[PDB]
């Protein structure tokens, strides 16, 4: 398939775009418009094939796109950002740090897979509110997960759930213990990207750094299992947290877009008379200062990690944060 629309002109544009496919800076929403709103369905086919993963696994090219097309539609387009394009956005960002030259000959190909599906399906059905707003408000997700994670297990459900339809099910041909080592796998990423969950995340990642081994070669040794899936969840959470990491270009419309979904929450809460969160007030928050103060807490402190983990592969993506930062910072009227 090389286009979802009526356009013919699309198609080329498409392609073009794809050339990106293997790199950092690939503009998802270029992909986006070239592809009738298809960025999810778009990018994990041409992931997939980059990969060889739909021969390595028997996927039915028709299975995976009425799957992928289906898992996409379960993303709710009135949320600002927690829509497909940013679904699509951290699926192709962890297909570029899979390729990362340190973890090269590391994983396997079912480990690829779950990474990349994980990425996929990992914000699915987001309703445009926070876990403490499900919480806070009694929401039948909150009831339904006892306030633990309660979008994160939500979106597996549902990624899970869609496989159920074999017109769907796009691991028909794995074995009953590939897909056992699937799901545990898929679990784990999905389950990581809880920002509560965060601390605890670096820590642990913090304390692998130190007593890494870097093989004679250039590659990292990575034996046993809870090694590799520790990476994984991190490479994942990662690329969730990577848009200060991109050009200043993309950084900047990927934080119009969380912006506008916190001051909708923010709204919402007021409606309400909660009390309302301080980063969702539209009427006192600066979107610059949280911009400095997420990469200065968060972002830095995971990337700059990472970056020590791997280098020097990601260190072009270090000195794009910090220039990133820096643009912010001068952006806020005060010194
Ligand atoms: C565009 C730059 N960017 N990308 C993400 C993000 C962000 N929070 C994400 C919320 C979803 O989980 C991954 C992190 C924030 C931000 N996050 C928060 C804390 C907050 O309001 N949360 C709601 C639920 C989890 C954290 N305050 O600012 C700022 N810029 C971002
Ligand atoms: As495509
Ligand atoms: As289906
Ligand atoms: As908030
Ligand atoms: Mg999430
Ligand atoms: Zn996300």
């Amino acid at each position: 398939i090389s286009r979802f629309g009526v356009n013919t002109e699309n198609e080329d544009h498409l392609a073009k775009e794809l050339e990106d496919l293997n790199k950092w800076g690939l503009n998802i929403f270029n992909v986006a418009g070239y592809s009738h709103n298809r960025p999810l369905t778009c990018i994990m086919y041409a992931i997939f094939q980059e990969r060889d993963l739909l021969k390595t696994f028997r996927i039915s090219s028709d299975t995976f796109i009425t799957y992928m097309m289906t898992l996409e539609d379960h993303y709710h387009s009135d949320v600002a950002y927690h829509n497909s394009l940013h679904a699509a956005d951290v699926a192709q960002s962890t297909h570029v740090l899979l390729s990362t030259p340190a973890l090269d000959a590391v994983f396997t190909d079912l480990e690829i897979l779950a990474a990349i599906f994980a990425a996929a399906i990992h914000d699915v059905d987001h309703p445009g509110v926070s876990n403490q707003f499900l919480i806070n408000t009694n929401s039948e997700l909150a009831l339904m997960y006892n306030d633990e994670s309660v979008l994160e297990n939500h979106h597996l459900a549902v990624g899970f759930k869609l496989l159920q339809e074999e017109h769907c099910d796009i691991f028909m041909n794995l074995t009953k213990k590939q897909r056992q080592t699937l799901r545990k796998m898929v679990i784990d990423m999905v389950l990581a990207t809880d920002m509560s969950k965060h601390m605890s995340l670096l820590a642990d990642l913090k304390t692998m750094v130190e007593t890494k081994k870097v093989t004679s070669s250039g590659v990292l040794l990575l034996d046993n299992y809870t090694d590799r899936i520790q990476v994984l969840r991190n490479m994942v959470h990662c690329a969730d947290l990577s848009n200060p990491t991109k050009s200043l270009e993309l950084y900047r419309q990927w934080t119009d877009r969380i912006m506008e979904e916190f001051f909708q929450q923010g709204d919402k809460e007021r409606e309400r008379g909660m009390e309302i969160s301080p980063m969702c007030d539209k009427h006192t928050a600066s979107v610059e200062k949280s911009q400095v103060g997420f990469i200065d807490y968060i972002v830095h402190p995971l990337w700059e990690t990472w970056a020590d983990l791997v280098q020097p592969d990601a260190q072009d993506i270090l000195d794009t944060l910090e220039d990133n930062r820096n643009w912010y910072q001068a952006m806020i009227p005060q010194a």
